[PDB]
């Protein structure tokens, strides 16, 4: 029962200390405290009455600002994304060029509109303090961890950029674990579009904040000594926009090749497996089958195991973009394999997160351009942040599974 | 009547006499002669007969062009830019994406090839010296001012760009002023492709060059002394294509999320008026009530300008092109509000210019690359820029409907 | 009957000769096996049984990875390339922008991964390896010419790029013309989709690296001395598609500029031929009567020459993607002129290559980036590798209509 998933805790916990770069240099307060935010977070919005109000609260107010985004898109895109679509083309109608992508570029602009008010910053400030009063932690690494919460990977650290050529390793692989752990409000905004419940989304990327820190002071303790814009509204939209309109490019691009290449694997697999009995093997199957116990671990049943393995190994060997967009189909009515309350959540959570081996290279340009002598301690630890991103996106999993 | 029109010039002049960095030292051939080119130039072409038959001469030209360049994207767009499209999805058949931004891809080529061989060139001159013989402006100024009257505030002072690093403080004002005034050819086409009458467009594009020089040697008259490539036709076409496929995609970009934002405004505005027991407050309703005497002032009936001013508040505090999305409606017969043609002729004038904040930003970039070290006389003298590139919209909307 | 086409061959090396640098430098060794090479392979391929299976035995599996690449764009734009479109808009229901475009990003990501898996270096270190030891060419310039058979004409001297910045001029020659002749597999792939015969692409594209070494030791003798990456897979295939996005987004804003300026030209066209009463006379016309003779020289009926040559002619004096846009239909049921089975062949070799004068300046940006101080050579000897290239695909198209 509950038994299944404190043991997943542990464990999760047990490969962070097994893979640590110095376990004697672990601090108890901070690696304590962290964990016991994170848990008491997920308490919180997951379990108490008040805590969950507070959280759909969030979650409805994020539902009408994307509504209201839409409207922009409403006006480029005309009947293209209209209700007639449905009566058309069916379950094609839903185009997900004009349905999901512009969602990355209103937002983008958006949180730029937020950040030039001072309104962002207000925010961070305040979860940034008291992540550092309450786990020890450095001034920049907690700001950075908070900020993470919102915006990217790359975005985030320049709330303390000054601070980043001159911060240790420890601080270093934080801020590297801070951004693989979460993910933005672009694509935050852009994953409701396709179905998925807000309310996972903007629970993961709270929690991303102590768990990001949690990893990555299990997997890397600090050992050295810490130290310690646009003219208008308009411009900064402006700008927002084109950050915003760049990614969605760069995604949905990434979106047509991948799923593509999927398709070309899945084919050679079908071929490759024949010869060995197996004419029906695709990449799903084997992600399934080797995810499963992964999956089974944080809190998913053994009959649905299989299933979540697919998705939660597409999420880590590619991306969770790629994986949620073949989760997707199974959060609609027309999904093959009906699956549990509990494991669409599970999976929601383990999936919310640019914990991958493709991010590295985006933390090697933009968080690198911060830092430019310090590309060499970004690609070193690399691994190692991707591997303390993904454990905090599994704790995260498991935590949420535990409390329902 | 006529009266109330003859009064807003004065006030537009006086305003910008009030606002002068120097009024003894303005010149009175220069700015008497540029108010008279204007005014002439608005008499002939909207008021007597054979100015009138240049015009729709000239803008039946323009319309042919853009009806040939529609062939290049009713082949990449197919059907969803046919007549089908109308028979199913009905008036959301038009879709913005498909139908108007492919229209800046093909004029921008259009005009890189004209200019290529040497047909844009040759008319810039013979305009830009019938100015600077007239008004006593600069030779430099006074092409950069002609050249404003088909491409954008950035591209314009190109053919002068070895003059501009050693220009005085006047001269890179007007330089400035020419390109606030006035638009450019792409989005020209894509107005036209939304409603908005050619005649208008073309019109309004040739009196911001008179205007232009007017207000900025009005608020901004000369103290100081003044002085004084594509290997072939397809490269140049190719080169065009893609600064208009880049300039498509911001402006499209643009359009998602200010649209979106405006609708954001809008939802929290609807709540915060509710305070005050005005629920139904939005951002149309503030504009067009704060900007009702502008409109009034121009020539706008008593009982439409504050419609009116909702249009010209948008351009204002945004864009035009923001501005013409929202006013477009109201040039067809599913309009909510039926105007006076008068009235849809000075609207369609107040907002032909890229007399805006965020333009200066685009100024910064544009036509601070062309002079390095006037960056900072170009961000100092921005703000004044825009007033007066906004009263040569507003004057040239007061000539427009004084002879309508 | 096959006398014309082996006349056709003579003349094409005849002006190769007549335009060459220097005829007493010309290795008969190197510019005889080049053609026997070239014309074993079209022998090969086109007419002996086995030749045959073995090209469409490649084709089908390349018509397979296209299929599964459409998964991708399928995700994306949902209906919109469905078989719905057929039932709704008919024969415009064929959107290029969403079926064609999209192919370039997916092969792009393709061709990105089998680069890092050194699958392509091991196949052109084959080819490459088998070209300088029966011509005698030098390592670097064969392996160009091996690598073009897949990649463009930028992208293929990346693979010799130490090597570049010290090659002899007939060298650099030979890899400007390796290029020209040749096309990249994104947009084959692409032609592929617009109705194009791939045994006649890949025919074409593997038939380019004889015959552009051929044209280039023609033209331009040696007469000097020669000499002698992403983190991971993933990486490599999110890198290629972002280049075949970037490819994508400028081919589409080429095709609505070019295709509208065409039919700018048409208009005016139009209207200067009715004054030497032919009100009929469109750029087709023109571009037909002129490489009729060219057309009739390669092997293309005489009352089937003019056609040819409107297709041909565009090629030349554009590009090959406008001219197979405007071929595209004359491989349906509903072409307008029913041409034989043989002209379709000889249209669609003479078609497939970069051979363009806009493709030298991609040359000096590309190619001269890997050699700075000599993009001085690069445009020098532009114009010359541009009918070297252009020669290799009349070359092709002669041959392959002589086996057929
Ligand atoms: C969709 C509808 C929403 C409606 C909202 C209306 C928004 C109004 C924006 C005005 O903001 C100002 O704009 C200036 C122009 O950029 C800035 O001056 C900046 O730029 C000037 C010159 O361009 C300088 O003089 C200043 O020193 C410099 O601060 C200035 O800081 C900023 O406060
Ligand atoms: C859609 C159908 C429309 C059909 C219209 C046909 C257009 C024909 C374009 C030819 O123009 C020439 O192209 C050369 C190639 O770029 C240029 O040479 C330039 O580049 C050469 C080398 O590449 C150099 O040798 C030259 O010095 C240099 O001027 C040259 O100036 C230019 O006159
Ligand atoms: C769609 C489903 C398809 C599933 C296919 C699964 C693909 C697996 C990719 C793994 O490849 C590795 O990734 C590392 C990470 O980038 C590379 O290390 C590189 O980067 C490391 C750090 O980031 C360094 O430690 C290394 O020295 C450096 O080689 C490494 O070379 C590479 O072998
Ligand atoms: N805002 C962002 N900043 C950085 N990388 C991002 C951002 N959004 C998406 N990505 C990248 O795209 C992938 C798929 O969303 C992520 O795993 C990450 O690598
Ligand atoms: N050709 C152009 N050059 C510069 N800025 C432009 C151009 N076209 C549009 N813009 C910018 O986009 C806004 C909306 O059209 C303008 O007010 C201006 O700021
Ligand atoms: N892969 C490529 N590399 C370089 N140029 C290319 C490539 N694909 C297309 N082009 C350019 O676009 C034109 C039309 O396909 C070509 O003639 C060439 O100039
Ligand atoms: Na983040
Ligand atoms: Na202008
Ligand atoms: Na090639």
């Amino acid at each position: 029962s509950l038994f299944m998933s404190c043991c997943g805790m542990a464990v999760l916990l047990g490969i962070a200390v097994l893979l640590s770069s110095n376990r004697k240099a672990i601090n108890l307060r901070t690696v304590g405290g962290a964990f016991a935010i994170q848990f008491s977070l997920g308490a919180f919005i997951l379990y108490v009455p008040w805590g969950q109000e507070l959280l759909r609260g969030f979650s409805d107010a994020v539902s009408n600002v994307i509504n209201y985004g839409n409207d922009g898109t409403s006006f480029l895109f005309g009947g293209l994304v209209s209700g007639k679509m449905f009566e058309v083309f069916g379950g094609g109608g839903f185009i997900f060029a004009f349905r999901v992508l512009p969602t990355l570029i209103f937002f983008s602009a958006l949180i730029s509109v937020l950040y030039y008010l001072g309104v962002m910053q207000w925010v961070i400030r305040i979860l940034g303090g008291g992540l550092q009063k309450a786990l020890g932690t450095s001034r920049a690494e907690s700001m950075s961890a908070a900020a993470n919460i919102f915006v990217g990977q790359t975005e985030a650290p320049l709330v303390v950029r000054p601070f980043v050529p001159k911060m240790t390793q420890s601080e270093l692989f934080a801020v590297m674990c801070g951004g693989l752990a979460s993910i933005a409000g672009g694509v935050l905004a852009g994953y409701a579009s396709m179905g998925v419940k807000i309310e996972y989304l903007v629970a993961a990327s709270f929690m991303a904040a102590p768990g990001g820190l949690l990893f990555a002071k299990l997997m890397m303790p600090e050992t050295e000594k810490p130290q310690d814009k646009p003219a208008n509204v308009i411009d900064a939209a402006a700008g927002g926009a084109s950050a915003g309109l760049q990614l969605a490019l760069n995604v949905g691009a990434m979106l047509i090749a991948f799923i593509g290449l999927i398709a070309l694997i899945n084919g050679m697999l079908g071929g490759i497996g024949g010869w060995f009995g197996m004419p029906e093997l695709k990449l799903e199957m084997l992600l399934g089958w080797l995810f499963a116990p992964l999956a089974f671990l944080i809190g998913v049943p053994w009959n649905e195991a299989t299933v979540a393995g697919e998705f939660i190994g597409l999420k880590t060997v590619a991306n969770e973009f790629v994986a949620y967009s073949q989760f997707a189909p199974y959060l609609t009515e027309a999904a093959p394999v009906v699956l549990s309350e509990k494991t669409k959540a599970i999976i929601s959570f383990a999936l919310c997160g640019f914990a991958n081996l493709s991010s590295i290279a985006i933390l090697l340009g933009g968080l690198g351009s911060l830092a430019p002598k310090r590309r060499g301690d970004i690609a070193r630890m690399g691994v190692k942040a991707v591997i303390a991103g993904t454990l905090s996106n599994l704790m995260a999993a498991t935590i949420a599974g535990f409390f329902l």
